[PDB]
């Protein structure tokens, strides 16, 4: 009548409920008992999602569970007599939910804006672009985002103007050649993907524009 | 002293080992009892994922699980006096490793081919691509694999000449305009995603023939 912490994954897809664990008194011998659970997410709000078998002492979720919007749930299991008396002292139920990566990175903003010198020497820093992901930095790498660049427009002098940091997301100039007069502003598209840069993935916009 | 299923997800990151549950026999109280574990992934190949302090009993998991690998430990606890006598029956443990998307689907080979009637009505099935997924399709979505076209070539006489159902990875003819004469075989490049198309990607070749 102890009970161990219990994990579930988010997004679980069949048939549905699905059991968890068996509740079980060892007062069962001397009386027939009843089960119930109690708490958010039980009789309270979120209702039914975790349910229990009233004869049995199953323990069961009754849909897909999403860990960015209910990581733990707190319940409580009870256990009466067909004479109507508590046979346990109700028992805390730690229900984890674990993580899928289902987000994808996200910019902080959807037009970054930065400025650099025409005459900075290559490798000078520029600015900074940045996501987040709500999936669990913590445990997982289902967060763990890396920094591209896509693609640069105008595509001149050449194509490799810039660069970024894939761990910080700070852009730096790459080449030289840098010419406000002939080219004032480049569009950069950046990306971010989680798994290490190897994962889901979005994309935003950087505009440079060369100052004297 | 029974213990309901474990879980642990795979590829968790941070410090290593891990509680996962704090085993405990009752005689505990009359004597001083002390705790192991053996079977595959405790004493057996793979050695050592798992472990349990003697005194204490709880059971830990020492590196990253690998649900490709590994879906399901089986271990027995032991539970033995000081005067070396077991003071229980020893426990199955199972321990059930949960899914996490990992792995790209996989095109079952690199470079497709089909033929097609340059006479054919659009709309005519021509050839199947097919992918697979290493993760878990029966529990997740990880492994739910959604077909596209990325691009085609030549782009001629326009680059939407076929289409590929994103369930059966069937490509048909789109519109009509085939001609042998001009554009004797197309390339195609299709690409499999999970998460239904929302996931990690791959890609291979599709070389459609124009036939008489
Ligand atoms: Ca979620
Ligand atoms: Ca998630
Ligand atoms: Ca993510
Ligand atoms: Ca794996
Ligand atoms: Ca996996
Ligand atoms: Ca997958």
């Amino acid at each position: 009548w102890v009970i161990p912490p219990i994990s579930c994954p988010e997004n679980e897809k069949g048939e549905f409920p699905k059991n968890l664990v068996q509740i079980k008194s060892n007062r069962d011998k001397e009386t027939k008992v009843f089960y119930s659970i109690t708490g958010q997410g039980a009789d309270k709000p979120p209702v039914g999602v975790f349910i229990i078998e009233r004869e049995t002492g199953w323990l069961k979720v009754t849909q897909p569970l999403d860990r960015e919007a209910i990581a733990k749930y707190i319940l409580y299991s009870h256990a009466v007599s067909s004479n109507g008396e508590a046979v346990e002292d109700p028992m805390e139920i730690v229900i984890t939910v674990t993580d899928q990566n289902d987000n994808r990175p996200e910019f902080t903003q959807e037009v970054f804006e930065g400025s650099v010198a025409e005459g900075a020497v290559p490798g000078t820093s520029v600015m900074k672009v940045s996501a987040t992901d709500a999936d669990d930095d913590v445990n997982t790498y289902n967060a763990a985002i890396a920094y591209t660049i896509v693609s640069q427009d105008p595509e001149l002098p050449h194509k490799n103007m810039f660069t970024v940091n894939r761990d910080t997301g700070v852009i730096s100039v790459l080449t030289s050649g840098l010419d406000r007069e002939s080219y004032p502003t480049y569009t950069l598209v950046v990306q971010a993907a989680d798994l290490q840069g190897e994962g889901l993935s979005t994309t935003a916009k950087a505009v440079i524009t060369v100052k004297d």
